[PDB]
């Protein structure tokens, strides 16, 4: 920058004189945001819609897989960098930050899921870098594992990479309209995930895709459901790219994916990074300002030391208090993690023996030897389907309880830093959700059921066979739902645990920067009562010299509203 940045550098020039090693440190850290911002862009849809081949031929890079069957099985995230570079994200037990393993960048084109360096943990994504001038910006493409086919996890699972994303591409092709899982994908998506576009690709493949466009759009709109569909063909835009031919890119429509990028993701965040930043700025100055004031009232007001240094104790040991188990903010996170943790899971198994009781049904409606397979890909859709809105449901909760944590927080004063009345970066935990093994992989019939072999020299009554096979059927759905329900309660928990210990350090963080600032104001105070009158004047002139430099660090930030 010219003016940000220089006023990120001043500023912290001032605090590093004032020994304020932990405003420094804030300062590096929002510094380091504007330049890397990791505006995330999930790029979600079914198997084998063009997903990889979108981000690839988007970039102008081979970063994705692109295979006819194989490619995408992990998580992976492309984010600018000059030089190329790659690390896994490996899962720590009970919800504690995950652990970046660098890797060469080569060893992506492979399996990482059981990449060696994992050591059998769990690999949440990958994060790769790439130098294509599109990432500059700070846009950061998630391009997702394939789901919705026969062993792999359901669409619903990719909902667990929204909560940290800016926007969603939802990838459909045009050999077919919208499916059902596809629809109620896209519901529960916005409401995690507003910001999102529909990309229709491969329509250089079929003739008819303006159809599918056309119906797509009105089921959208019948559904209630508000988001553009961006026609696209990535093989035509990796010819245009080839020729540097903008008329044959034009026709790729890839710069109507490029205008929704920039319109509605890119300058949309730039915003909220410029304010967030200039509100760091405008801290940190307003921190390192109460001690300069502070010393300046015990200079220019001597008879109100008493009450300005009991104050400056109140609120230091109201700070203090801040940091204990018992106060207040912290008591609200806790309980609610608590309370919420159960709620979630309360939900979930309410949600299944709905859905248990309505497959009881249909097993007793028919012959399930009939029916083995429709009744278990119905069943694997509904609970897929059930985490889905639980996951929803949970990340809305969890969101009221971050802002009544804020509150508590704020209410109690504990981030103020205005004159007495005288006179995350860590490592992120987002990756796909888990439900069941795969699709397509339960059976509601055993295999060692005896149907062969448990024939008598004499027939079985269909009744009682007819019972049996039934009994048997919802046993078996019983307790693949039990087992759902234990995998995904585990999930859960963890996640909440780690919301819990982001909240918490990020509050710690601020009570103990509170609690130094307004010690560092209670010192200033009273060394000023131990100097003589000859020497006042010329320490004074010095704290507004000090008081002014500050203000305009303060005005300037302002400005840049
Ligand atoms: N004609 C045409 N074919 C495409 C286009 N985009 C992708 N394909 C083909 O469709 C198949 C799917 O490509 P991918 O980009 O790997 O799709 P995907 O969603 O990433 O697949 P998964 O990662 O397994 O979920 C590939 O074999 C491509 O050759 C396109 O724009 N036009
Ligand atoms: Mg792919």
């Amino acid at each position: 920058m010219g003016v940000i940045v220089e006023l990120i550098d001043h500023t912290s020039a001032i605090a590093a004189a004032k020994d304020r090693a932990d405003l420094v440190e804030r300062l590096r850290a929002a510094k380091a945001r504007i330049s890397d911002p990791q505006i995330r862009v999930v790029i979600a849809g079914q198997l084998k819609q063009g997903k990889s081949q979108l981000l690839n031929s988007l970039l102008n890079i081979p970063v994705a897989r692109v295979g006819d069957d194989e490619s995408t099985v992990l998580a992976t995230v492309v984010s600018y960098g000059e030089q190329a570079s790659a690390r896994l994200v490996v899962a720590r037990p009970d919800g504690a930050e995950p652990e970046l393993i660098e890797i060469p960048p080569s060893e992506v084109t492979t399996d990482l899921r059981r990449a060696p360096q994992a050591s059998g943990r769990q690999v949440l994504r990958v994060e790769v870098t790439a130098p294509s001038p599109l990432l500059k910006g700070g846009l950061a493409f998630v391009d997702t594992p394939g789901v919705g086919g026969h062993g792999q996890p359901h669409l619903s699972a990719t909902l667990g990479l929204l909560p940290d994303a800016d926007a969603m591409l939802m990838i459909s092709d045009t050999s077919q309209e919208f499916t059902e899982p596809e629809m109620k994908f896209i519901r529960q998506a916005l409401e995690i995930c507003p910001v999102a576009a529909i990309v229709a690709t491969k329509t250089d493949l079929y003739p008819h895709w303006r159809q599918i466009v056309d119906a797509n759009i009105a089921h959208l709109q019948r559904a209630g459901l508000n988001v553009p569909v961006i026609p696209a063909s990535s093989v035509l835009r990796s010819h245009a790219i080839s020729l540097n031919d903008k008329e044959l890119n034009e026709e790729s429509n890839f710069p109507a994916i490029v205008k929704f990028l920039s319109e509605h993701v890119l300058s949309r965040q730039n915003d909220r990074i410029r304010d967030q930043i200039v509100d760091e700025i405008r801290s940190a100055a307003e921190h390192l300002l109460l001690a300069v004031e502070s010393e300046l009232s015990s200079f220019n007001d001597p008879g109100e030391r008493e009450r300005l240094t009991a104050e400056l104790e109140r609120r230091k040991q109201e700070a203090q208090d801040a940091l204990q188990q018992t106060a207040l903010w912290q008591q609200v996170l806790s309980d609610g993690i608590a309370d919420l943790t159960a709620d979630v899971d309360h939900d979930l198994r309410h949600r299944f023996r709905i859905i248990a009781a309505h497959t009881e049904k249909v097993i007793d409606g028919c012959d399930p030897t009939l029916h083995w397979a429709e009744i278990g890909a119905e069943l694997e859709d509904a609970v897929a389907t059930a985490v889905g809105d639980n996951f929803v449901w949970a990340y809305q909760r969890a969101e009221a309880l971050a802002a009544e944590v804020a509150r508590t927080f704020t209410e109690a004063g504990l981030d103020a830093v205005q004159m007495p009345q005288i006179d995350y970066g860590g490592v992120l935990m987002f990756g796909m959700l888990t439900s069941f093994a795969g699709l397509g992989m339960f059976n509601p019939l055993s295999l060692g059921a005896g149907f062969v072999l448990g024939r008598k020299a004499y027939k079985e009554d269909m009744e009682n066979r007819m019972l049996r096979v039934r009994n048997e059927a919802k046993a078996n759905v019983r307790k693949f739902v039990d087992d759902v329900a234990f995998v995904v309660g585990k999930e859960s928990r963890d996640r909440l645990k780690g919301i819990q210990r982001q909240l918490r350090d990020h509050y710690r963080e601020i009570a103990n920067q509170t609690t130094r600032s307004l010690n560092e104001s209670l010192q200033a105070a009273i060394a000023a009562a131990k100097v003589e009158e000859a020497e006042r004047n010329t320490r004074v002139k010095e704290l507004e010299r000090q008081q002014n430099i500050l203000k305009q660090v303060v005005d300037h930030a302002a400005k840049l509203a």
